[PDB]
């Protein structure tokens, strides 16, 4: 799995994963 | 799985996953 | 997998990963 | 893995791993 | 694997690994 | 395994690492 | 395994390591 | 392996090294 | 002035401030 | 001034001052 | 003033302050 | 000034303090 | 002024003081 | 001045304290 | 004033102190 | 003034002082 992102002052969340099982957040 | 976002000041959430079990938020 | 992120003082959180069983946050 | 990831001044949190079996935060 | 990472006055929390069995923190 | 790391005043912790069994924090 | 790093004042912990076996911290 | 690093007053902890096998902290 | 907040798993940004001169986000 | 915060697994930045002159994030 | 915050593993960063100067983040 | 904070495991900043002139971050 | 404080494996950074002049960061 | 902390295991920096002048960082 | 703290393997820096002039670190 | 810690393994920094005067660490 390949993971790029381009972030700048971002005061919002940025979630971004693969859960193969149970997750809690 | 590719993750590839671009963002720039981003007051909202940005949520992109996938689940196969359960989850909460 | 490879991992490229480009951040500026970002006050939101960002996550990124990829878990194969249970995760909790 | 490679990993190369560019912050200055974040107050946010920055995740990015690759878990095969549990985790916890 | 190769580690490059370039940071300045982060307040917030850098994580950036990868496991191959269970991890906690 | 290549470490090249630029850290300046970091009130943050900063991880990286590449464990093949357990490990706890 | 080559080591550089380059730090300042830092009140953050900076890990860096390669474990094959288990570890605890 | 080579082992270069310039610290200045650091009242963090700096960890840098390769287990091959189990380690404790 | 007061400050009373309550909030919860809350993935957008919450701004509450008073300025008398210029400021940037 | 009092501050009275009551926050649970924020992904978001909760920012809450008072700034009399110029201040940059 | 008084401080009074209670956080449960925020991934956000949580600003209170009172500056009657310039400030920089 | 009274500082009372409850944290447990929070990857993100917690600032909370009172400058009277100018500081920098 | 009282300081009580309440932390567990925090990764992030946790500041609380009063400044009456200037301050860097 | 009655100074009362709980930690475990933070890798993260706690600042706590009282300045009636300058201070660095 | 008093001072009582508890730690436990701590990897962060944990400051705590009450300057009444100039201070560096 | 009364001194009580409780440490145990700690890589980390423990500072917890009271200066009326001039300090330079
Ligand atoms: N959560
Ligand atoms: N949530
Ligand atoms: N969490
Ligand atoms: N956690
Ligand atoms: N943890
Ligand atoms: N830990
Ligand atoms: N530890
Ligand atoms: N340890
Ligand atoms: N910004
Ligand atoms: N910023
Ligand atoms: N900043
Ligand atoms: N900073
Ligand atoms: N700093
Ligand atoms: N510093
Ligand atoms: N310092
Ligand atoms: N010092």
């Amino acid at each position: 799995a390949n993971f790029l992102v381009h972030s700048s002052n971002n005061f919002g969340a940025i979630l971004s994963s693969t859960n193969v099982g149970s997750n809690t957040y």
